[PDB]
């Protein structure tokens, strides 16, 4: 809507207070005009019809429990936009400042979040397995990254290309978490997963096997569930990414870490310049090697570490 840009204050899912960009026109709306063509947050009102109603508030104060998921979805979408713009020089997910839209309070007790090809959607969780999903910055960044992938590589959501699609979202979801410096780690969804159990998460990049996910190509899932194991086999790539950044010895292969910043630069280049809709793991390795070569030289330590990481997880 058309109005005056202002700043409101609220409390997120985890009870933390933060300022959010809103727009004033009779009501205060969750519409941030400071980033590209805007960031819009909608209320799905426990229904499944999207996007729902643009979030309207009477006093620009969002401290009600019902407001929490909206506050975080709105705020973290902004942080993610800032990451791509400041670190990778990318304006929004399409590279042309496309408006970012999110709907919260989707359905009832919905334990999931997703990008539906046009916008992000967040469930509130059942309160046991998950609390409102927008409370996790790595979750929000994971979802927005699916949009980036759709507009660039276009990796098909099935089998190996789908596992890569998933890993990319986990990787950048994690890099954004580090960017915001919000208790950063290499685990996925720890902030909103099982509120009754501390120390766990949905997936782990440092040690995928911790939750039964493969950490080597020889242990890849070949079944048909989960679209050919897109959330399962992503563990193989997540481990490779973790090794490239942090280093370590995996299955007898030693990898010298090159840091998070270079990891992000290498994968972003691979994603936007070399990957295609049907790229498989082996092609991802070639793309990553070529990207590191473009950026640091064929005889650089960076290129060496990328090769070692993929050798470590058995991807030739
Ligand atoms: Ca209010
Ligand atoms: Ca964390
Ligand atoms: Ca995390
Ligand atoms: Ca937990
Ligand atoms: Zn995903």
């Amino acid at each position: 809507i058309t109005g005056t840009s202002t700043v409101g204050v609220g409390r997120g899912v985890l009870g933390d207070q933060k300022n959010i960009n809103t727009t004033y026109s009779t009501y205060y709306y969750l519409q941030d005009n400071t980033r590209g063509n805007g960031i819009f947050t909608y209320d799905a009102k426990y229904r499944t019809t999207l996007p729902g109603s643009l979030w309207a508030d009477a006093d620009n104060q969002f401290f009600a429990s019902y407001d929490a998921p909206a506050v975080d979805a709105h705020y973290y979408a902004g942080v993610t936009y800032d990451y791509y713009k400041n670190v990778h020089n990318r304006l929004s997910y399409d590279g042309n400042n496309a408006a970012i839209r999110s709907s919260v309070h989707y359905s009832q007790g919905y334990n999931n979040a997703f990008w539906n090809g046009s916008q992000m959607v967040y469930g509130d969780g059942d309160g046991q397995t998950f609390i409102p999903l927008s409370g996790g910055i790595d979750v929000v960044a994971h979802e927005l990254t699916h949009a980036v992938t759709d507009y660039t590589a276009g990796l098909i959501y099935q089998n190996e290309s789908g596992a890569i699609n998933e890993a990319i979202s986990d990787i950048f979801g994690t890099l954004v978490e580090f960017y915001a410096n919000k208790n950063p780690d290499w685990e996925i969804g720890e902030d909103v997963y099982t509120p009754g159990i501390s120390g766990d998460s949905l997936r782990s990049m440092s040690d995928p096997a911790k939750y039964g996910d493969p950490d080597h190509y020889s242990k890849r899932y070949t079944g048909t569930q989960d679209n050919g194991g897109v959330h399962i086999n992503s563990g193989i790539i997540n481990k490779a990414a973790y090794l490239i950044s942090q280093g370590g010895t995996h299955y007898g292969v030693s990898v010298v870490g090159i840091g998070r910043d270079k990891l992000g630069k290498i994968f972003y280049r691979a994603l936007t310049q070399y990957l295609t809709p049907t790229s498989n793991f082996s092609q991802l390795r070639a793309a990553a090697v070529q990207s590191a070569t473009d950026l640091y030289g064929s005889t650089s330590q960076e290129v060496a570490s990328v090769k070692q990481a993929f050798d470590a997880v058995g991807v030739k």
